DNA sequence: AGATTGCAGCACCTGAGTTTCGCGTATGGTCACCCACTACACTACTCGGTCAGGCTCTTACCAGCTTAACTACAGTTGATCGGACG
């Protein structure tokens, strides 16, 4: 409670190691659940009621030292790298209805999605930026999940061990959903990696975005 | 409002990511056999000293003599010896 800080309202165990991200999946029309994930690879989605007789259970991941999750307001999902190479949407509700989004080549590291629209940012490891939409998967038929789905790549960044630049490709890449595919891991160079991204949430705004890598090379753009 | 047509819902054959598995190939581990080296106590044949046997050489003769030297009697002079000195 930030008016009475001196001791916590609840203080339970619901994880074996260390807590990742916590994200709040708020709704006009349900109850205002909490997502949690972990070291220990569990997500777990609970109510602050009472998270014992609420507690569920939407994956186990791989244990990985970095899982970004976020919440897409505008289709009551959550949005969340498996920890490996795969973005996914969980709606509150229906925790069982996990569909895959976008697949990369290397681990997504940083997601991003606002209040006014459905678009989804996930940047990877391996210096890529990646924009698709998630309302498109969430609120459509599954027959044809495979060909009407698709992403595309707004930007990627590039490295060379010699020549020492940071090269920003500006050239557009299309991505289909490979929806049976594997985890892949491939390395890449340190300052590549993207460490942040967000879409300004304002409707003045609402077509701007900035990202990061891990250099310092900090963009952003109008979408216009 | 019918002839032309799309959506999409049903069902069944199918495909890969993922898993469990069998084997190769090769490696550390069990343990059984029989070998090498060592050694305390022993086996046994020969060599060696001692003794007898008995065959063997070589001596030197009896008294006398007759060829050969000693072996006692015998006389002035040494120089250790006692026992006392320095």
């Amino acid at each position: 409670d930030l008016t009475d800080p001196e001791v916590p309202s609840f203080y339970d165990q619901v994880h074996d190691s260390y807590i990742l991200s916590v994200s709040t999946a708020y709704s006009d029309f349900e109850d205002t659940v909490v997502s949690t994930v972990a070291v220990d690879g569990y997500f777990y989605i609970f109510n602050p009621k009472d998270i014992a007789t609420t507690k569920t259970t939407v994956s186990r991941f791989r244990g990985s030292n970095l899982v970004p999750v976020v919440y897409c307001p505008q289709i009551y999902s959550y949005i969340y790298s498996d920890g490996a190479s795969s973005l996914r949407a969980v709606p509150s509700r229906a925790a069982f209805a996990v569909h895959p989004l976008v697949s990369r080549e290397t681990t997504i590291t940083a997601i991003g999605v606002s209040r006014l629209h459905p678009m989804v940012l996930a940047g990877s490891a391996d210096g890529s930026l990646i924009i698709t939409n998630a309302a498109r998967r969430l609120l459509h038929g599954i027959k044809n999940s495979s060909a009407t789905q698709k992403s595309l790549r707004l930007w990627k960044w590039d490295y060379s061990i010699k020549d020492d630049k940071y090269r920003i490709d500006s050239s557009y890449e299309v991505y289909p959903l490979t929806v049976n595919d594997v985890s892949k891991a491939k390395i890449d160079a340190h300052g590549i990696n993207i460490t942040c991204t967000k879409w300004n949430e304002t409707s003045a705004g609402g077509k701007c975005y900035a990202f990061s890598n891990s250099a310092g090379l900090l963009t952003l753009e109008y979408l216009s």
